[PDB]
């Protein structure tokens, strides 16, 4: 019952169903018809949809799930290697944009977890600095999808995918990928795995569960849970719905002095519809269901302060980005050790069949944090002939993040070949010293001096995949004993730990 | 307002008013303390008891408080250079043992807070290692009080003392030290301020807060809070008390097989009492009341798993070494940045007298850990002028230990007679490399490989004080600009900022 797992088990072949334990499930009894024909392959199946023109399909795909039904509330969904919905084709067809800028490449506008950290994050413009400056790496958004570009990057940095999971009996797809700073070079580490389950549920709705796991030291405060929006050229008419279950048309645009539509969730029905026009109930439509409760007594711990949407079509009926953003965003703290998740749903049909498809869903929606017990965890051994015989034994690592156990990844240097475990992402990874944007004289000055940042992205390590978790904590009991990790090393090459994962990390002693 | 602090203000001056706002003030529900009963100096007033052979107790003696009061409840307290209880006069005549043993001088047989790393420490014998080889350095003991001797030194390394203060009104006495790894050469450094309160409250009755301050990088999990016990002759009967508020004579005797009485503290009644004999309730007696619960719900963030007490005569009733130990021990996680604290009572008076009082008070006994703000933190200037202008404006300090805020030690060298400030208590400190006592085949082995030990006691540098804490973080606001300090050094042989210490220290900006 601890079953092996081959280092090369690549997380593309979606066999991680020991990794995914912790992620609720939702038990719907006999509210939903479930879908008595979806598809799901990663076959590489281009969407065929318009998008940006330097943009090859072929860079971002991954898997495509697919809600075979009537013409209204057939639905058609490709995930990419970010874990991100980069195209969803309804039946107003393709309804995500198509990344027009060459720098932003299914990396902005797409379905995809973000988080912030409102204590790191600088948001200034380039005219807030020094001459020939510029504010590169100043922000700080973890994408779930992935980079924007930069010198000498061609095509994005994805969030790496670190292990998937396809259940066909449960018609669910399961990504975990480590989430990307966007900002390049970025002047921070990112310390957050998303985790995102997308499940064919029937009647066309899809079932999302957006999980954020925080594995590192900063606090994140800002949650969009989803980022995404539309492509407004399939999709020009926005309405929110509102208490009681009508929708009401939305005309938020960006612009001089308006950044569109933004309401806290509780002023709403629980969801927004974005359709074809604003002038039939037949026209094609997209739901996206948030729910309508604030739940601040339960969560005061963590300082839920708000949830709300925002809703924009970016800029005039022409503009080349073709997007209409929409976000829901939660204001809390997801501290260090903290898995915080929050699940939505996604409706293809008919304004109409969307509507009442959205006021019977949205009870449904739940958000919270998630703690998993090491009795309900998962173990997995890592063969040592496998590590070159690096270990003075197999060891046997947890699947599920229980709380402060520290994940441990397989990594790969391009350039030698070596390929090695390590929890510490930033090995060997390439940092340089940043140059401070700002005048002496600004406040800001001395919050940059002294920085560097770090290059993940440019290709010399390559991150192949999660293999597990080690206790933080002896857990040695009348059934199994415990040792550091630190006494079962031979070849500290292959199995890396870093001065700050010295004398740490707990496993099974043979 | 921020008031000056002087380079030159000794600790010894007991002037340090706003180093000890963040140790717990304990209000008293029913207690009514008397106000013209305490006097305390640092007049060299020395006690008159036997000490061991070779003592001088011009070497230990760092002040004294005395309560005045009728001939069985006056008690006369004397504390020693590392803050420890040295000397603790009562009814009962000295009730401090000798230190009869040359390498140890009022270091061990002393009231002292002591604090033990479970993971590091290593009580081997020499019987466990290579031929010519010594455990010299494995142990891992802070002493409050200070260090075994060793070839080469004379008398202790007593934990340097950092502030202190003695407050007139309160009648109470405040000392700061930097605890002393207490086996030497050690392979460790000392991460541990240790600040301990002593109080005056009347009626015998002494009130001490040991209060435990990890500035370091370990984990403390075994703390002696305090270590101690009586001199045998002096107090030769050993009473434990019992839920219900009764006491039982107890007969530990440390010999072989025997390490005498050890009981969880809630099969007590929270105290213990020496008494000059066991025949009657008049006999002159000393009270140590440590409290009968055991929190282990509340304090589960911490791993408290048991408080319990130890009692032994060391061996028989002719023992040179003339000591009844006691202890009260926490088995507690003390985290890196962590501030513990345990308020306990020493009670001098008849046994029925010490037994009514310890019944009462025993109830008043708290532990805890500390989280002092910005907004309850004092802060002070030094001078550029005292630094011969190393810098280039004066520099302000915070004088509580916010958590992650860095200490800045006053240091001299010997030699050079140079003094210099910085957050490294080991700069310019004599190292030697580990001479590895075990075999190569022992599973010990790697651990002692490539190690160093510190000669922190050898005479070279002296540690004069603690001027304060610099933030470990940017705290500007719209008043005033915090800076690195790094930025403000002119002459870096006077503020000396090593490695591990460059880009992280914060002070305001003038």
């Amino acid at each position: 019952n601890i079953e092996n797992l081959s280092i090369h088990q690549s997380p593309t072949e979606a066999l991680d169903s020991t990794f995914f334990h912790h992620v609720p499930l939702k038990d719907y009894g006999n509210l939903i018809t479930p879908s008595n024909n979806t598809t799901f392959t990663t076959n590489y199946e281009p969407s065929g949809s318009s998008w940006g023109e330097v943009l090859d399909e072929q860079n971002v795909y991954l898997a495509r799930l697919k809600h075979i039904s009537n013409s209204n509330n057939t639905w058609d969904l490709r995930i990419g290697k970010g874990g991100q919905i980069y195209s969803f084709i309804g039946p107003y067809g393709e309804g995500v944009p198509p990344s027009s800028k060459s720098h932003s490449q299914w990396n902005d506008e797409v379905w995809q977890p973000v988080s912030v950290s409102g204590s790191l994050n600088n948001g200034d413009q380039n005219d807030e600095l020094k001459e020939g400056a510029t504010n590169a790496g100043l922000k700080y958004f973890i994408h779930g999808a992935g980079t924007y570009l930069t010198e000498g990057l061609d095509t994005p940095f994805y969030s790496p995918l670190m292990a998937s999971y396809y259940n066909p009996t449960e018609k669910a797809y399961y990504v975990t990928n480590w989430g990307a700073q966007a900002h390049l070079p970025s002047l921070f580490k990112s310390g957050v795995l998303y985790t995102t389950k997308y499940k064919d549920i029937g009647e066309g709705i899809l079932e999302v569960t957006y999980v954020i796991e925080n594995f590192g030291t900063d606090t994140l405060d800002h949650l969009n849970i989803p980022w995404g929006g539309v492509r407004s050229s399939s999709l020009r008419g926005k309405f929110v719905s509102r208490p009681g279950g009508d929708i009401e048309i939305i005309y938020g645009q960006t612009g001089t002095d308006n950044a569109g539509d933004l309401e806290d969730i509780d002023a709403t029905g629980g969801y927004v519809i974005y359709a074809q026009d604003t002038l039939s109930a037949s026209s094609p439509a997209l739901g996206i269901v948030f729910g309508d409760k604030i739940l601040t007594e339960e969560f005061s711990d963590h300082d839920l302060t708000r949830i709300y949407y925002r809703s924009a079509q970016v800029g005039g009926d022409t503009n080349p980005r073709d997007y209409t953003l929409f976000t829901t965003i939660a204001k809390i703290d997801v501290k260090p050790k903290d898995i915080f998740y929050y699940r939505i749903y996604y409706i293809n049909g008919t304004r109409e069949e969307v509507q009442e498809k959205a006021n019977k869903i949205k009870s449904e929606v739940a958000y919270g944090f998630i703690t998993p017990t090491i009795e309900n965890t998962s173990m997995v051994t890592i063969k040592n002939e496998e590590l070159d015989d690096a270990l003075n034994q197999d060891i046997q690592l947890f699947t599920s993040p229980v709380k402060g156990m520290v994940p441990i990844f397989l990594m790969r240097n391009t350039t030698t070949g070596k390929e090695y475990i390590s929890p510490d992402l930033y090995y060997d990874i390439d940092t340089f010293p940043f140059s401070n944007p700002y005048e002496e004289d600004s406040p800001k000055y001395e919050t940059y001096q002294n920085r560097i940042t770090y290059r993940q992205y440019n290709g010399k390590i390559e991150y192949i995949r999660l293999l597990g978790y080690a206790s933080n904590e002896d857990l040695s009991n009348e059934e199994t004993q415990y040792t550091l990790l630190d006494n079962l090393i031979v070849d500290n090459t292959k199995v890396v730990l870093t001065t700050e994962y010295l004398n740490k990390l707990w496993v099974p002693l043979y």
